[PDB]
């Protein structure tokens, strides 16, 4: 809501409150009915005393006959049609200081008048002086890079706070605390349970000029701020750190750079910066054995490590797994695979030799099909640059894993379909920073070169293929805090919100409500047994007990698996259908990056 303007006599006089509205096309005129909403600031910078701005709440809050100069929306001063009002009072709990900043808000959930009713809720600031341009201001971070781990966020049911923002009650005058000032405390919630690394500071800290002031996770050291990750220091006792009863000194010994780097990984990156290893060309034969060719190389510079893996010093590992079967989701659970530094290799000069990776799985009818393959390793590093892995105080570094697709003659692109990528999972995880089984961190393949359907499913569990080790559902599982192991993990955005994880198939979402080629076998462990293809997915954020099983055609367990198998097409889809239909995609909260 673009407003105007600042009232100044002798009281708060709001004059304005629209017209950028809830959600449409905007620029149609409003009526401000009829709930909610107020909150008034007070922020000083660095006055009192030498560490940090501050705001300062004056009262708004609950209230039962209906009232102005409060949180509530009825006996305020004259509103209506668009330009709205009023404050009653002024300096209550603290004090209005000529020449200072100010806040305001405006929040609106509606039973609306019957000529449209609507909508959850939504917010907007206007920050506020005497008469001037603008002094000084405290604009840390905006809430959009919040919501890449959260899409949407609304605390306290919901109420606030669309935008910018909470740091009105989350100070020392309005909250009791403790700490729920808003630097205080939203540190210590992510302090775990985070999916990056604490130690990842932009992922909310985000470079913004929109920002002016921060800038600022380094440029302000402060004990309530830093000592919320760092827990185990208490200041002003000398407990792990030099006694300090405030935080006039901290920025002294604190310089910029110092805590910009501390929290930094640049040297970690410029290491791995210095190593690539790329297969360059790939083949199988009839019966199941890989020729492979990789080519180590400083992605900088682009020159070649003349040697072979097993004679490269700074290489802790470096593995390849491969499996055969795209078009179907591969032919076993368990890749094949080889340690390069482990083994001689057949052929090879000048930066790329071969190898061969065996006892591959090839079914008959399959002999066109395509492969995969995924490099894993480990380097040693220290102070920026890769040093022989038994130099002391060396470290090991994580290689970003990479896949490529395979074919029985050579190397292709195409490959296995796209259902997810390493960018929309960067989005909480990062890229490639999230890794599992100690250097496995690809998603856009690799994961699936063994968490295919391969994978057995517990027929006995009441859980509907929430056994089942396919990537689908444990991903979907275990990002829901159902699957096995995986009770009280706390997922911030939507679970229903498929727009994070996956991605377009050159037309609509990666959820095409018709699957291409994703062969079921989601029930085994008992073997027998399978189940439909449509119906593997949907009952694992559409459990139990039920549907009822609302099964029609192609729905069902076991049926020789050729009544699984697919077994032929079915309703079950065009009901819940791409094309415009009773379902498909409206069904679902889904929105653009
Ligand atoms: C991904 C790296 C995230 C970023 C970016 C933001 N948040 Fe978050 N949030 C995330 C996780 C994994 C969790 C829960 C972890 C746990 O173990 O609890 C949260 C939780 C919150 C909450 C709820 C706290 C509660 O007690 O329920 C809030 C209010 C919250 N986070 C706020 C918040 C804000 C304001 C952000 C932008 C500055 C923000 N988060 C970013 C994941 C991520
Ligand atoms: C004034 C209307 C507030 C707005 C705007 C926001 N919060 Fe709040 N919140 C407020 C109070 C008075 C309290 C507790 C008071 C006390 O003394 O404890 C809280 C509390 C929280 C908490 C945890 C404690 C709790 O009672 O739930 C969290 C995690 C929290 N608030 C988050 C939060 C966020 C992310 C906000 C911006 C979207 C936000 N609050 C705004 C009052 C107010
Ligand atoms: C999302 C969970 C964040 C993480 C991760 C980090 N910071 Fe943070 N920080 C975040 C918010 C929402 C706020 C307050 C916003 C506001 O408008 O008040 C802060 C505040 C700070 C401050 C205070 C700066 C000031 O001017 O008072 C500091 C010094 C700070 N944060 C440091 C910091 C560092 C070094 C981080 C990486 C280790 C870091 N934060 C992570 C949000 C999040
Ligand atoms: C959570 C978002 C943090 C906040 C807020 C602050 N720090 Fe931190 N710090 C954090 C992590 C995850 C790490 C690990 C570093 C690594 O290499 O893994 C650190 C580390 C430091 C250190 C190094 C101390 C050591 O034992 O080596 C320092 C000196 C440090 N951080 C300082 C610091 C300051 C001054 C902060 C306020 C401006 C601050 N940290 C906030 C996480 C978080
Ligand atoms: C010079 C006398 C300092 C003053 C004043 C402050 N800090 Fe400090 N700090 C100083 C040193 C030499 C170190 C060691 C860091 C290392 O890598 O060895 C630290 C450490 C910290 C940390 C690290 C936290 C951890 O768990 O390791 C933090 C978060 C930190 N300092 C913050 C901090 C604050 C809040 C200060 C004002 C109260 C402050 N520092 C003052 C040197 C000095
Ligand atoms: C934010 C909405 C997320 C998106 C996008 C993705 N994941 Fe996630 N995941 C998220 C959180 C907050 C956590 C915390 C778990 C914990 O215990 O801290 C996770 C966890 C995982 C894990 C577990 C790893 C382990 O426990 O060792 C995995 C393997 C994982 N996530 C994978 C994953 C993939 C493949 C994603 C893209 C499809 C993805 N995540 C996106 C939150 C979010
Ligand atoms: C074969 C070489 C595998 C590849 C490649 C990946 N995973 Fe894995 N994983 C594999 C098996 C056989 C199992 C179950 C039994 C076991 O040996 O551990 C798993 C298990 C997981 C789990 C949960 C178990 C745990 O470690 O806590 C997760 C979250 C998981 N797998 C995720 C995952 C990801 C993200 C991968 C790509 C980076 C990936 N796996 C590859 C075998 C194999
Ligand atoms: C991150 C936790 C995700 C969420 C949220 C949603 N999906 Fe997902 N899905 C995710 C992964 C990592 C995979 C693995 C598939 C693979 O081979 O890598 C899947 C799989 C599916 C599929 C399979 C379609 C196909 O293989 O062609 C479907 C149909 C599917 N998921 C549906 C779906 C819907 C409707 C979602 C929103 C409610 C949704 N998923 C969310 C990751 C994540
Ligand atoms: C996890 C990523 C999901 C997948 C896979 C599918 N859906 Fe879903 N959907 C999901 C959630 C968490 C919810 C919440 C519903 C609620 O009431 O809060 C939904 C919602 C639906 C509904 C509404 C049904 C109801 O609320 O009674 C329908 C009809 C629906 N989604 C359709 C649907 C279909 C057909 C799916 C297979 C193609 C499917 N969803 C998968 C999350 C997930
Ligand atoms: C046309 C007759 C359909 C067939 C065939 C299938 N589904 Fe369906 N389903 C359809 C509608 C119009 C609705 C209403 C949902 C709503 O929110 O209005 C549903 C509902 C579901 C649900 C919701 C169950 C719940 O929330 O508890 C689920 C889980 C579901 N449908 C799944 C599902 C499966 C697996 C199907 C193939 C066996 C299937 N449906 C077929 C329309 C139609
Ligand atoms: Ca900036």
């Amino acid at each position: 809501n673009i407003s105007v303007d600042k009232v100044a006599i002798s009281d708060g006089i709001a004059q304005v409150d629209y017209q950028v509205s809830n959600q449409e096309n905007q620029a149609v005129v409003g009526i401000p009915s009829a709930t909610f909403i107020a909150a008034q600031l007070l922020p000083q910078g660095a006055t009192g005393a030498g560490n940090s701005s501050e705001w300062q709440h004056f009262t708004s809050e609950t209230c039962a006959a209906s009232c102005p100069g409060t949180f509530v929306d009825h006996k305020n001063g004259h509103y209506s049609y668009r330009f709205s009002a009023t404050f009653n009072g002024m300096n209550g709990v603290t004090f209005l200081s000529d020449a200072t900043q100010r806040l305001v808000i405006k929040i609106g959930g509606d039973a609306l008048a019957d000529g449209t009713v609507l909508p959850i809720t939504n917010q907007h600031y206007d920050w506020q002086s005497s008469g001037n341009m603008l002094a000084y201001t405290r604009n840390l971070v905006s809430i959009d890079t919040c919501n890449s781990c959260h899409s949407n966020l609304a605390f306290h049911g919901g109420r606030y706070n669309q935008v910018e923002t909470c740091v009105t009650c989350h100070n020392s005058k309005k909250v009791s605390n403790a700490a729920d000032i808003f630097p205080q405390m939203i540190h210590s919630k992510h302090l775990t349970g985070f999916p990056q690394s604490i130690s990842n500071c932009q992922t909310c800290h985000a470079d913004n000029p929109d920002l002016a002031d921060r800038q600022n996770w380094y440029r302000v050291p402060t004990m309530e701020a830093c000592g919320a990750c760092h827990t185990q220091i208490n200041f002003p006792a000398g407990q792990g750190h030099p006694a300090q009863t405030d935080n006039s000194n901290c920025v002294a010994c604190h310089n910029a750079d110092w805590t910009a780097n501390v929290h930094s990984n640049a040297a970690q990156t410029s290491a791995l910066a210095q190593f690539n290893a790329s297969i360059s060309s790939a083949s199988m034969d009839a019966n199941g054995t890989i020729t492979v060719a990789v080519s180590l190389t400083n992605p900088t510079t682009g020159t070649a490590y003349a040697d072979s893996a097993d004679k490269l010093k700074f290489i802790s590992d470096l593995r390849i797994y491969a499996n055969w079967g795209t078009s179907f989701d591969y032919s076993s659970r368990s890749a094949r695979s080889i340690r390069l530094p482990e083994s001689t290799p057949i052929a090879g000069s000048n930066g790329t030799y071969s190898y061969n990776i065996s006892g591959l799985t090839v079914p008959a009818g399959t002999e066109s099909d395509r492969g995969g393959l995924a490099i894993q390793g480990r380097v040693c590093a220290k102070d920026s640059v890769l040093v022989d892995c038994s130099t002391e105080l060396a470290e090991v570094l994580v290689i970003k894993s990479s896949h490529s697709y395979f074919n029985m003659s050579a190397l292709t692109t195409t490959g296995r379909r796209e259902v997810i990528s390493n960018a929309k999972c960067a989005s909480c995880h990062g890229d490639q920073q999230l890794n599992i089984h100690g250097a496995r961190n690809d998603l856009a393949g690799q994961c699936q070169l063994c968490h295919n359907p391969n994978m057995l499913a517990d027929a006995t569990a009441t859980n509907p293929s929430m056994t089942s080790f396919d990537f689908k559902q444990l991903i979907h599982g275990l990002h829901s805090s159902q699957f096995a192991g995986f009770e009280d993990l706390n997922y911030p955005g939507n679970i229903g919100n498929c727009a994070q994880c996956h991605i377009n198939d050159s037309t609509g979402i990666s959820t095409v409500a018709l699957p291409l080629n994703a062969a079921v076998q989601p029930l085994a462990l008992n073997n027998g047994t399978f189940t439909s293809p449509i119906a593997a997915v949907c009952s694992n954020c559409h459990s139990s007990d039920a549907t009822q099983n609302h099964m029609r055609q192609q729905g069902a367990v076991f049926a020789g698996t050729k009544a699984d198998a697919t077994a032929g097409t079915e309703t079950c889809a065009f009901c819940h259908g791409q094309g415009t239909v009773a379902d498909v995609l409206k069904v679902h909260p889904i929105n653009k990056g």
